[PDB]
């Protein structure tokens, strides 16, 4: 899959995620919030698999285990996140 690195301020304490998994892989992005956030974030979607935050390979997390590093991130402080896109139908044109 695609993948993108993410660079955010979290200038508030949510960023408007609701992650998920399906018990292995990859955590994954199951809602962006409108207004927030992650919704301002040019180069991420729903369905994205979060890969990396700040350097940390997060290959074989749980969604829980995933959140928590977003929550320890400092409200005011900016952070890296590798995030892999899944691939799904398109159309040449």
């Amino acid at each position: 899959g695609t993948e993108k690195t993410v660079k955010v301020i979290k200038d508030g304490p949510a960023l408007g995620l609701t992650i998920s998994d399906n018990g292995a892989g990859y955590a994954f992005i199951k809602k962006i919030r409108e207004d927030s956030i992650m919704s301002r974030v040019a180069n991420v979607a729903v369905g994205d698999h979060i890969a990396k935050i700040n350097g940390t390979d997060l290959n074989g997390c749980r969604h829980f285990e995933v959140a928590r590093m977003l929550k320890e991130i400092p409200i005011g402080s900016e952070f890296t996140m590798i995030c892999v896109e899944p691939k799904k139908s398109e159309s040449k044109v």
